[PDB]
C-alpha cells in the first residue's frame, strides 16, 4: 500500500563540508549557519514532529485504562518512544522548514489526523497538532543547538502535551538534552541525557520522572533509562527500566513486564537514510490526496523532493532559490512594519496552539477556494 522504498538511494556520505562549517562556528548559533543540501535527509522538522507518533498505539491503549497510574506508565513509554527512531539516524540533519510551510499526515491507519506549520524562521520554530478519537497530541518546539570542538549539542525547548478522550487527562512533559558524538568523526552516535518530568495537570494522583543516563559508548549503561511513577505522597509505585532504543519494561521488583519495543527496521534500511518504515511514508504523495493538500505542504517543496530523487544539483538550486524568496518576502513584510501571522496556529501564552481551522477548511476540497503564500 504505502511505499517501502525511495526512487534513489542515499549517498555514501557527503559530510566533507561539515568539517569546516562546524570548526568555524564553535559556540555559534547553528540555525544561522547555512549548510549544503547534501547534508539533509528527505524529512524536515515538521515531519520529524510527526514521527513522534510512530508508537501512537500506546496512547490508544491508555485511552481505555481506568487506573491513572497505568495510564501514566503507558504515556511515559510513549514519551520515551519518541527517541527510538533517532538511534539509527545517529547524526542526521532535517530540512529547515520555510516560514509558513505546512505539513500534514492523514493516517486512517492509526486513526489520527496530524498537521503542522513552521510558525517562525528567525528563530526557527515548528508547531504541530494531531487529533484522534483516542487522544489529542500537540506541541511547540524550538532549538538552541551548538557545536563545541568535537561534539554537537541539541537543546530542545517547548513542552509536549497529550489529552485522552474519556478520562479528562492532560499530560505535559519536557524535552531532554541530546548530544551527537564524533560528528566530524569516529563512530558517530547520538546520546540522550537528562530528566523528563511528566505531570497530569488534571489528575493529582501521580507524577512520573524518567532519567536518561549518560555514559561511555562501550558501557552496559549506555541508552539506559531509570524512571519512577510516584503517588502524591512522593513514594515510588512502579519502576521503569530498559534502553530507549530497544525495549522498555515496567515493574522492577516482585514482577516485570515489557511495555514497549522498537519496531524492526526495514531490511536494508541503511541504503535509505536509515529511515524507519514510518519515516519512509511521511514524504510520499498519493494521487487522490494530492488534490486535498494545500500548496504550502512539504510534499510539494521542490528541493526536498529532488533530494529524495537523488538529484543533488537541482536540489541545491531549488534550495538557494527558496532562501532568496523567503528573504525577499520577510523583506516586504517588514518594510510595512507588519509582524507575520501564521495561518493555523495562534499564540497562546508563549506556545503556538491550533486555532481550529486546518481540518475544518480541508473539508470537501475547501483549500481550493482560498489561496496561500507561495513559498516556491
Ligand atoms: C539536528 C536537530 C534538528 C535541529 C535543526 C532545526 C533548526 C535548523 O534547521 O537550523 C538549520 C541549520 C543549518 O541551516 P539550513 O538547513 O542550511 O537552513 C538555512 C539556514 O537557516 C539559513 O540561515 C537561512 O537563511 P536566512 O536566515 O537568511 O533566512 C535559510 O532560510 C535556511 O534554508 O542546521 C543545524 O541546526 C545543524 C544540525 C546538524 C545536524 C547533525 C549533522 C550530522
Amino acid at each position: 500500500r504505502r511505499r517501502t522504498s525511495l526512487p534513489a538511494p542515499s549517498p555514501s556520505s557527503s559530510n566533507i563540508s561539515l568539517w569546516n562549517i562546524l570548526r568555524n562556528n564553535i559556540g555559534k548559533d547553528l540555525s544561522k549557519v547555512a549548510m549544503p543540501v547534501e547534508l539533509n535527509e528527505p524529512l524536515n522538522t515538521l515531519q520529524r514532529l510527526c514521527e513522534e507518533l510512530e508508537y501512537s498505539e500506546l496512547l490508544d491503549k491508555a485511552a481505555q485504562i481506568p487506573s491513572p497510574l497505568e495510564r501514566m506508565v503507558y504515556v511515559a513509554a510513549f514519551a520515551i518512544s519518541a527517541y527510538a527512531s533517532s538511534y539509527y539516524r545517529a547524526g542526521s540533519k532535517p530540512f529547515n522548514p520555510v516560514l509558513g510551510e505546512t505539513y500534514e499526515c492523514i493516517r486512517e491507519d492509526k486513526g489520527f489526523q496530524f498537521f503542522s506549520e513552521q510558525v517562525s524562521h528567525h528563530p526557527p520554530i515548528s508547531a504541530c497538532h494531531a487529533e484522534s478519537r483516542n487522544f489529542v497530541f500537540w506541541q511547540d518546539v524550538r532549538w538552541k543547538n551548538k557545536f563545541w570542538g568535537k561534539s554537537m549539542e541539541i537543546v530542545p525547548i517547548g513542552t509536549t502535551h497529550v489529552t485522552l478522550p474519556v478520562f479528562g487527562d492532560h499530560f505535559e512533559w519536557n524535552k531532554v538534552t541530546s548530544c551527537i558524538h564524533n560528528i566530524l568523526s569516529g563512530q558517530r552516535w547520538i546520546e540522550h541525557y537528562g530528566e523528563i518530568v511528566i505531570k497530569n495537570l488534571h489528575d493529582d494522583s501521580c507524577y512520573c520522572k524518567v532519567n536518561f543516563i549518560k555514559a561511555k559508548y562501550w558501557s552496559t549503561n549506555a541508552h539506559e533509562i531509570e524512571g519512577t511513577v510516584f503517588d502524591r505522597s512522593g513514594k515510588a509505585v512502579h519502576r521503569l527500566f530498559g534502553k530507549w532504543h530497544e525495549s522498555i519494561y515496567c515493574g522492577g521488583g516482585s514482577s516485570s513486564a515489557c511495555v514497549w519495543r522498537a519496531n524492526p527496521m526495514p531490511k536494508g534500511y541503511e541504503q535509505y537514510y536509515s529511515f524507519t518504515q514510518f519515516a519512509l511514508e511521511l514524504n510520499e504523495m498519493d494521487p487522490s490526496s494530492k488534490s486535498l493538500l494545500p500548496p504550502t505542504d512539504t510534499r510539494f517543496r521542490p528541493d526536498q523532493r529532488f533530494l529524495e530523487e537523488g538529484n543533488l544539483e537541482e536540489a541545491e538550486i531549488q534550495k538557494q532559490r527558496i532562501e532568496q524568496l523567503q528573504r525577499e518576502r520577510r523583506r516586504v513584510l517588514e518594510e510595512n512594519h507588519v509582524e507575520h501571522q501564521p495561518r493555523f496556529f495562534r499564540k497562546s501564552d508563549g506556545s503556538w496552539v491550533s486555532n481550529g481551522t486546518y481540518l475544518e477548511l480541508r473539508k470537501d476540497l475547501g483549500f481550493s477556494k482560498l489561496d496561500h503564500p507561495v513559498l516556491w
